[PDB]
């Protein structure tokens, strides 16, 4: 039986792409994939770190809609404490990137009892009364709920709904005060600190930026976050705002701009042109527009992001049943499969991770099923309509990437080998979509950490001084890829590998291609 | 904006139909992949059995892995009395289809214990333990389990969520709370349990008198399994159909022998799971699916689709991915298992299978599936698939709203389900058996005729086509001068609908 | 007997356009019906009774009347023998084939002047040398190697410094180098010998003559007194070109069918609006090889022709498709290549002219077009051309399409012998071999110029119905079908059951064949 669903690949019609595949065809053991872990109450200790980044983690994500800034700034010192304790082996090193999650344009309720992890239960039916008052800001339990919009009672009436933590709870208002809302229970839940809030339909008046928000991406910055994930992002402009803050200090700091309501979807091209890359934000975005929509939400802005080749992230919920058990449901199986199949860059995350009981379970099992839906894909046809996709553009070193990519398939390559500073060459390879990993080697520990967002790129920093010779230096970071690709298993002595390089220290890209046996 | 994803309809590669895909395109009213809905202690209420139906079910799953005959024959009454009270008007009135699920092969064990990572458990097969197990030993009915398990490979309990490896002596590898009667599978072990044991017999024999419309049969392995049930049913059970369960690495193995020999297929994944590695199940669904469609076949996806449900009125952005892949992956039904039987919002359940399920039909390629599908079956110069065939493709071409088709044994609106259109296939039948199965096969929305046969031929055909027109305006699927393709036999003998016409809506 | 190879059906089945073509087996036979239309120029070697006799038997489906040359009372008796002979058949109606007679119009034309006055006289041109055009009228019988004189007064307006002159049929070329107000001066890029009042060509000029000359006009009005089917309307370069056809057609000649000549390059550049207003095209493949590069001829044959079968409008190749066989009985392998690739590209129609007009075998000129277009026909790859069409089309959700592509899709996946359609317009059966089925489509009507007309179309096989109309509508068309039936089978069609695709319309007055069905051949 070929391995890597070879067979499949072979196929002339998606459906007997589909009719081939093969569960005794084994999956290679490299993955494409990136993973994104949101990291918290359950995953925050360096030891779990270090567990968590050798189950597959490549992104740690901090949630800025909770916790201080006292709080993530341990979190983060924690991720590159663990990250830095496997430098002392740079053949086996893996790049850690750390991604700031802005608050944005949002409603939240205030802590449980004084606490950001203490939960109540709602009864079905029962009495909850919402409050402005900030007397009650860290005092939420059962009976009262203070959240933080204060012109809640004039977007919503008697009647209304008011949904708490994505939908998991619906409230139907009964009574309206001067500063509260007396409501009743739709449906019973678990009840907990800093919960999203949303009144879909409702004319919410948030600015684009907040102060909050001026405050936290300033944080990201003094922080060398490589990436902001850009929360309910609406229109270009409020992009364009965000990328102001973030300034001269902060222009290399990629924004991945989250869609998540209706106008995100809507206003879509103009917001992916103006972003570095695009998170589906489905948690949102299932709550703010119909739940039975989101898929043609997902899989329109997936394939618009491939077309563009700029990252895009499929979000929440993908495992959640694993925040109580250690295996996860039919339905989540095949969500994580489809996403990749989609053809998302990166898979993520929340609380599967954040407070779940197995968060290395929820890392190892996306690692297992984003490997498997990696060899499904048909890659033969997709290559062909992202070719066609961008056929306006000549571009030089989109024309090395696709034939390097080519020569990938025709002779079956363990790896293509990418020198790149910027990233860019790199980038260009992962977005006609190899099978093969794509080792991306830099001397640029930014660019190592941001590749994460790209299907396939294997990052490995290189810490070596300069050549004095440039094909000597060349040299030493192509042999640096082989000893990586050797040690993790992706090729052995006399496979084959492509490799891209600048022909001199002068070129701008890699104009430079080879097939070249391992050593 | 086009409604029903039409600007994707046109794109040319697969890259730019998703890149088309657009939530503010308005899906048709009418809703063509079956839903299929397990009765529990949740749903056998006469009353709220009438709320399934209005919320969109068409088949009812008797479990008989639970319960006696005494208990799912009253559940199959109330499902019939739920049903009939709506037969007042005929132009509103839904079949409804009973299907039977088999116990089948499997293995169960023996208040509450525990067992924790690393502890020794030993596996009796001692019936003195059959009521005496405890952390420390465990009895379970598989007599031949010793000579099919080699040491060290690994035993699983209660749905997968145990997991022990012999060194019998088992180690447990990842423990939790033991209960009576659990579910456990052997993977990777040859099982040679029988696919039929008494017990099935009893249970088949029951569904015959009991007049189901379909079997779903547990663990199938192999083509003569299949054969095995079909004997078992017999010459007074002949018409009900056979819908195998592929949930075991064998049944994947043998799938095109097990779809010769079966009616239809259905993607048990909750097996499925346990038996091989989870992040196959996947890989199984899609190949099993393609492969059915091909055939021409139904094919089911079941188990845990909106798991969550259970105790939520909404479900998770995984489930709702899940249902519109399983549908844009080509089902002809999607199941609900614990959803209606046991849980707390069983209507909710339907209601969103019901909205996902339109939105994913019109999101399908159709134009793509029909080439392909066209491309697969070249082989065969079927008469009535040439029809069948015609009849979508024009169907694409003037956006009719509906095919409405006269069938008897239902095979003429089997044919044309099978390639796809996206308009609802109204099929018009006398056979009520053919009414209640036509609801394993994409779109055909079927309606009984209880008229009495015209004497003129032509009158016949009109009555029925008629009958057709009124359910279609009644449902909203369209509205006079709407342009529908019209399938029916030329005359008394055809054998086939042999005709076509495009007829606009009175 | 799946080990039996005909109508190239392993191709059919090939993946890919390549795998098609590596398929092509000259072991693979032919089915007998032959769907693409032959048109023959008649002239001196086909003139008489017996040889148009001849000439229907062996293949000729319409008579091509050039006016170029020929009085209006030498046309009549060509036009009156065409009839002649196509009757002497009407005997047997299950034999019978219809036959139409086209008028092929002069149009306008550049002419030089009198050679020294005499119209044999001749000068040799010399590349390099020096030659001025005048339209000064004192030098049109005084024409030499210095001073050439043409009847085009406004072709200082149209052509400028550096463009190409060509005359007598791309013979000789000059460039002008200077532009006066009346005058041109040339300088001759090819020579040769120039005689008396030769033709004028302007590559790549907007020539401003009218649509039609005054010699046209009459022949149009002649051509409506002779009852023609069809005109190939001369040199058009916009659709304002077609609609003065029409005009002087007029109420009269409202169901006469225009075929468009596309000759020039402003004819190739405004070919979308000519296409729209007219009912059919000609690749006039001789005049546009002089006007454009004839290295690019094959371009606009496949553009045009793709087009017009985008729009399911008549296309006609035209032109030394079988030249050798003017003075030979057998073809060249480039002429065997150039009919068979006519046919692949999609043309419904072919055509011979001098072939058929004046050489010394017309009959196997005719003879060998059948055999070749028979071959090409199958070796088209109908499943990929289908899927094409159908997308072209695709923003059209027409009923009559819906039924013709359903109806060409059912002949395809059960392999039918044929399509037979019962029209009286003709519509109903252009929408079905618009969709390129593989089987002959038997159309039957009771309109004797839908049948004469129906030729324009590939694959239809008119057959006109001369039986009364019956008083119940089944009965009438259970009578046409089983005529159909009976052609059918008496041309080896088909034979007793196999399996035919049949549409008809349900009541008297449904519109169009809204009704399908497979029906085995009794
Ligand atoms: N930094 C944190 N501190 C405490 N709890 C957190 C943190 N990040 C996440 N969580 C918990 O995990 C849940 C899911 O994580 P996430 O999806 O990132 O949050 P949300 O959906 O609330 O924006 C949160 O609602 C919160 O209960
Ligand atoms: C549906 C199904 C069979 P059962 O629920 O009877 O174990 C499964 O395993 O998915
Ligand atoms: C037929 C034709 C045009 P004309 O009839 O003007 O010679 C041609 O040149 O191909
Ligand atoms: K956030
Ligand atoms: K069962
Ligand atoms: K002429
Ligand atoms: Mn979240
Ligand atoms: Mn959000
Ligand atoms: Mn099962
Ligand atoms: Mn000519
Ligand atoms: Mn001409």
């Amino acid at each position: 039986i070929q391995t890597q669903q070879l067979h499949a690949a072979m196929a002339d019609t998606f459906l007997e792409h589909m009719c081939r595949l093969d569960i005794d065809s084994a999956p290679i053991t490299a993955r494409n994939t990136g993973i994104i872990c949101t990291i918290g109450p359950a995953s925050r200790s360096v030891e779990t770190l270090k567990e968590m980044i050798k189950s597959g983690m490549n992104v740690a994500r901090m949630n800025f809609s909770h916790g201080t800034h006292e709080y993530h700034a341990e979190t983060i010192k924690n991720v590159r404490t663990a990250t830095e304790s496997f430098a002392s082996d740079p053949i086996l090193y893996r790049p850690v990137a750390v991604a700031l999650d802005t608050k944005g344009p949002e409603i939240r309720t205030g802590l449980i009892k004084g606490s950001g992890t203490a939960e109540v239960e709602l009864k079905k039916g029962a009495t909850l009364k919402i409050t402005l008052d900030n007397a009650y800001m860290e005092k939420c339990d059962e009976n009262i709920l203070w959240l933080d919009y204060k012109n809640i009672c004039k977007v919503v009436d008697v009647g209304s709904k008011v949904y708490v933590d994505d939908g998991l709870i619906s409230l139907q208002v009964k009574q309206k005060g001067p500063d509260f809302l007396v409501t009743e229970v739709e449906n019973g839940g678990f009840l907990g600190s800093k919960k999203g809030v949303n009144l879909p339909g409702a004319a919410v008046d948030l600015p684009a930026v907040s102060e909050k928000d001026i405050q936290d991406l300033k944080f990201g910055v003094e922080q060398d976050v490589d990436m902001v994930f850009a929360s309910f992002i609406r229109k270009a402009a409020d992009v364009h705002e965000v990328r102001k803050i973030l300034g001269e200090k902060g222009k290399n700091i990629k924004i991945i701009s989250k869609i998540e309501n209706h106008e995100g979807v809507r206003r879509f091209d103009e917001i992916l042109e103006a972003s570095d890359g695009i998170m589906v934000a489905r948690g949102d975005l299932g709550i703010e527009i119909p739940a039975e929509k989101v898929f043609l939400a997902q899989k329109m802005i997936i394939g618009r992001c491939n077309r563009a080749g700029k990252p895009v992230i499929c979000a929440t919920q993908m495992l959640e049943s694993m925040i109580k058990k250690p295996r996860p449901t039919r339905a989540e199986g095949s969500d994580v499969a489809n996403a990749v199949l989609d053809g998302a860059d990166c898979i993520m995350l929340s609380g599967e991770t954040a407070k779940g009981d197995y968060p290395l379970e929820a890392v190892r099992m996306q690692h297992l099923i984003a490997r498997e839906a990696e060899a499904a894909m048909f890659h033969r046809k997709l290559f062909e309509e992202l070719a066609r996709a961008s056929s306006h553009s000549t571009d030089l070193m989109e024309a090395m990437a696709m034939g390097s990519v080519e020569a990938s398939y025709k002779c079956l390559a363990a790896a293509l080998i990418v020198l790149t500073e910027s990233g860019r060459s790199a980038h260009q390879v992962a977005r006609y979509r190899p099978r093969a990993p794509i080792i991306a080697v830099t001397r640029n520990h930014q660019t190592a950490r941001q590749a994460h967002l790209y299907r396939g790129i294997f990052p490995v920093v290189c810490k070596d001084p300069v050549q004095e010779a440039w094909a000597e230096d060349v040299d030493l970071r192509v042999n640096l890829a082989m000893n990586v690709g050797k040690a993790r298993g992706f090729f052995k002595k006399g496979d084959v590998v492509i490799v891209l390089t600048g022909w001199r220290p002068g070129s701008g890209f890699t104009n430079t291609m080879r097939v070249v046996p391992v050593p």
